[PDB]
């Protein structure tokens, strides 16, 4: 059992264990556009001896977050482990690795999304985002007498074949990801990835439809087997003009029983109805999980809420180090101390908390955070949270 | 069509209409305890010249608002239109005799649970909170090493029979909804129906038990129909360590699948799990429904965020007054104007901000409060907001 | 093995075989009252020798048939093997014995309810009422226009318990009964049995609710298990301003997505609404069926269709007698022939059209009865048919 | 918004708006077979300014009335309107278009298939045939000793494979289409999709199979997922012994557990069975919808029942003319006259009876035909009946 990067010869049995581990990896083809993104030893393989019996990589990305701070973020993906190894610490030693190198590599954060939602805690990554489902019974929906674009006249909205738009849909994402925490650039190789799975699938998924706004777009295709459902696989608004006329256009979508979106807490949508209830959430998980690889860099790049008067404190994230955390006009300064820590958390937990999903006062209650003073609890909770609400960009 | 206070003539033909309205109104008795709680002048009727074809009334309650504040609360219940007698604007006029009694009464608030989402918008109320649902698949279940009262030796929790810990239930819950938004004195009458709907029901609901912390209880039972499923009907602790030791003993039920509870969405549990996805949020709904009767008592009576500078602002209420409204050191003051107006809203949506449930971002977004100022926007949503999070005490 | 009446001493015998054999069957008050219809020498057993292995019986009861003339029917009910005494021929022997005392009795016609459709077509029983299941999602009904009683002012109708209008409730139904094909005069003591059965039941069914017309009423019920389904028991309107005014009430049933009733092929409901489709049939089957004891004096018995000139011909029915026909200004007269067939059919299918709610043109084309002109088709079609659809009054 | 003939620039945007309107319109080739049915000015678009935001056309077809009369209908098609443009009066405005076009050409009746029922009434269309679909249990199926073919010897009936008898399948329908009021002409272009859609597709339906008698033919495939379900796509028999002689052979997949098949009301199946009961009514629709463009020209082409005795009454259709109307020798004149009206009906209440698949008597219980003469309704209902059971052909 030797822990490598992997050369060329090694990708034929990474394919293997990829096809085995998801059900989602077609083949080769799956992973042409993403290795694109993976670095020069970006990957590490477990060999028995020899064949594949482990693999861990990551993505470069970039991640928005509050204060519209763009970070270099190492994506975790394409972790597998072969069912014939289970129970040998295969996936301790392939993080072990990979944070060593995402570390020297001089990344502040590394991300991933969970296959499962306890495995990365104990390596460090906290949730970080939250994906809600919202499901509209369209046949009931009447916009409130306040909701953007009542107005008698020409729709700002068209409905457009995908592949003819895609300089459109780049511009307005590109847009959408610079103002919103938790945006990830999307490279060329990602966009047409996007526009493939657009069309129709021999026996598999519809062909997907989009509406175009000026300031937004829906991507959306009919369930493959629910024909009275209309899932929208992706909707970036820039205004909340185009977000109102986005969903005035999939309301009317008169074929259909309901709309369903993966969106994030904030979404507007059920206030733009005069019956809220109509928007109902029908599934809730985490989205994005973080891990702080340098808490100094992490805790000074974001911006943080004006509304919160200047303060201090010493901060100990469990095996991270010690810091006096001074926060005031937004920006932090985060400096090494020995001074006797007000607050303490593991790693995992400062993840959670750094894009503004999860409040401290919450995780406080859970005992994840401990601290002797309410005060300071308030003062975080206040200065961590994000203006712009923290949504999810896509799945890598 | 007469709208009239009812005579005890009257109250057959409401028992009537109720039982024909409500599924859960068994008969008068149904009423009694609750009946208790309605004043002189509480109630109206609409008669057909006669037959009782319309009924609302409200009880006189006591709601806690950020600041651990009690407002006298007007709740509106038992509201009925004959189904004979729809589309006559009956439930408009019972409503408009209701608020004007309520308002020269001097109460500040009414409240109400809505059976329709579409419903009372329109009469001024906003949904104030919202219940969230959690389904536990407790055979994954395990306590995060940080969580509260994991350390060997006697339990703090008891399992007991209810109705022989009044006293302790009593004591528990008045500690608790005097400390969290959204909290309802609970009065003698209404412990005599709880205590009641404890006892296992000849073909209907299954006995109830109660887990016993000298800081929190929970009242649970096992579903009619699914006997995997325990719901835990009511769970109030005024400690984290109480809600901890209280799940660890719900999670303790070997018998049981799954523990289902209607919380609110700041409820810790999740953080307590080593996989915080076994907290699935199966269903959320609104809650309490808020009208706000006088704007500047309700708008001074409760506390606000300290963590926000002193700021002045001139809010308009669509039909309700324009205030000079100037927020400092935790404390409004609110005071008529007729200078331009820098914030406009509907009454409903002052309803729906008021116990911190929904952000003012999340509202302006939708369209439904107005203001050309985004730094407004942060302080209103930073001012608003409640450092403990907003409950739903029991429904009326 | 005798076939015998049965003595006292044979019921308690009889009362388990009963409850053995019909889920409805409670014990003996089940048959308390239905058994002041049955006549003397009206019912049979069988014993093993000893202990009841089979039983039948018949109730005097009043059918109307068109041209609203009212004749005595025997009412086949309360029939069962022992499920350790099948295919002995006990079914058959019971009903040959039954069927020459009803003969015997000058009864014309007999009928029942059939607990499957293979059994009683070979004892001479024919279809002869469709019940037609119609589910309305009253959340989309909408009334036409043209749909009576859409006025502004004071509903005709009222919501009422039914206990307290048993009184209007017989009138309204002894006029119907008296007009429409298929009614049943309904004796007191089963008006008790309907009363009863409209009180919540202890873990059964929910309370029954009326809604009273001065020429129609509705006994509806919530489901047990569906909240959201309101099952209407009956609906007896005499007045088409009866129908629509009941059925306006009933879509006013806000609480209820569904509203559900068992009715007739020729229901105008769907008619009423903008949304004919809103109607959904969702179950069909048999109701009453006939078998017509004596051909001659049931064939003069009933009015026909005024619109076909005078015709004769000559019927066979297969073990019933050949019968020269002729039928003109809505009589016929049907006397004794040895002259050529030129219709030929079973028992069992005069049945099926002697009501109108089959047509001779289709079980011609099932081939269940013969004639080589299509004139003659034509023309007993025209005859047979009934001017007011055919409905089912209860079951027995 | 302008409202044009398209020209072949337009089709494009109209196969876009197709494939996002329609889950079976799966690209240009969906259309082409269809197109060569719409006559030059068949269709009309309305652009945004351009793009196409809706769209509606009709095809000339060939339709069978009572009395074996095929009048040339325009079947209206490809109606749609962009979800960006709804409630802009876009469908009103194209239907006005349509019906001056299809008057000014000569038509005397429209026809359509509703994708929802509460749309195409206020254009003048009522429902005109019913959709019955049995689901036969055919592992009790037995066939009654009356029903046809039941005889030792040679099966009439072949399995066969569909592309290699298109002969025989034309000239069976084509007889089939000029016997039965409902039937569509259907031209050599539908013929080749008919038989396309027969072969299985990948990931789609399984393999099409026929059954083969001189006088009559099934096409049954197997459901897709549910592969104990046969579905009859289509059955259309000219006698009664192939009708009968089929469904000895349906009945004969041993394979099965049920048959199933969109037919009529009046379909005999049932009654070709021991037990009746076997042929469940699953699902009930409307099928073809009419608009009567010329009233007096429909109403003088159909054949009308020779059984009812010469009768004159005045028509009034609501926007649509008054006519005397006298009916007598199974034909009517109908002329114009300003003389008091003895009935009155909207134009959609006429092309509800046009067939005979809605009785005058139901429609006038509903209020939606007005006369103060019942026996002038019995002799509507007489007249208007067809000898010859309504079918519906094939979808467009
Ligand atoms: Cl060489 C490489 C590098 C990074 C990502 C990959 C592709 O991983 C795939 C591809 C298809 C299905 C499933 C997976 C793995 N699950 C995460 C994921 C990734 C991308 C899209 N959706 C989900 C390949
Ligand atoms: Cl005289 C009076 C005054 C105020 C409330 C009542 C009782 O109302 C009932 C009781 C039982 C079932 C349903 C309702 C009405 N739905 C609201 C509600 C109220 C109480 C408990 N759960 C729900 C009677
Ligand atoms: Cl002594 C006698 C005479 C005639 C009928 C009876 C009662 O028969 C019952 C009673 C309850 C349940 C089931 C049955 C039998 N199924 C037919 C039926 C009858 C009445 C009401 N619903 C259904 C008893
Ligand atoms: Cl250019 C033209 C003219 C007339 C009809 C069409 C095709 O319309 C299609 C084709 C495929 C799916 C759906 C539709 C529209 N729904 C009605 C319909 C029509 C034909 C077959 N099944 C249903 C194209």
């Amino acid at each position: 059992v030797t822990l490598c990067s992997p050369t060329e010869d090694d990708w034929p049995g990474m394919f293997l264990l990829a096809a085995a581990s998801f059900t989602d990896f077609i083949g080769p083809e799956s992973a042409t556009a993403w290795r694109t993104l993976v670095p020069t030893d970006g990957a590490v393989v477990v060999r028995d001896g020899s064949e594949v019996v482990g693999m861990a990589l990551y993505m470069d990305l970039r991640l928005t977050v509050p204060g519209e701070v763009v970070l270099p973020t190492a994506g975790l993906s394409f972790v597998a482990v072969a069912p014939t190894h289970r129970r040998r610490g295969l996936l301790r030693a392939m993080c072990a690795e990979l944070h060593r190198r995402i570390a020297d590599s001089g990344y502040p954060v590394a991300a991933l999304h969970a296959s499962e939602g306890g495995i990365y805690g104990r390596f460090g990554y906290g949730p970080a985002t939250t994906l809600h489902e919202l499901t509209v019974d369209r046949r009931f929906a009447r916009f409130h007498a306040d909701a953007p674009g009542g107005g008698l006249g020409g729709s700002s909205v068209r409905l457009v074949r995908p592949t003819e738009h895609r300089g459109e849909f780049e511009a307005i994402y590109e847009r959408w990801r610079q103002q919103v925490p938790g945006g990830l650039l999307r490279p060329q190789v990602l966009w047409d990835e996007l526009l493939a799975e657009a069309k129709a699938a021999p026996g598999g998924d519809r062909e997907s439809f989009a509406l175009l706004h000026p300031d937004g777009y829906a991507l959306y295709r009919v369930d493959r087997t629910d024909l009275k459902l209309a899932r929208v696989s992706e909707l970036r608004a820039v205004t909340a003009d185009a977000h109102c006329a986005l969903w005035r256009a999939l309301i009317g979508l008169d074929s259909m029983e309901r709309i369903s979106i993966i969106t994030h807490p904030q979404d507007p949508l059920p206030h733009l109805l005069t019956d809220t209830r109509l928007a109902r959430t029908t599934w809730r998980q985490d989205g994005l999980w973080l891990r702080i690889m340098n808490v100094p860099a992490a805790l000074e790049a974001r911006g943080y809420a004006h509304e919160v008067g200047e303060f201090s404190t010493v901060l100990e994230v469990s095996d991270g180090g010690r810091f006096a955390l001074k926060i005031g006009d937004g920006r932090a300064r985060c400096t090494p101390t020995d001074a006797a820590a007000e607050i303490e958390m593991d790693r995992d937990v400062l993840g959670s908390l750094y894009l503004g999903a999860h409040r401290a006062s919450t995780l406080a209650a859970a005992n994840r955070l401990r601290t002797k003073d309410s005060q300071l609890l308030r003062r975080l909770d206040a200065a961590f949270a994000s203006d712009v609400p923290v949504q999810t960009a896509f799945e890598f």
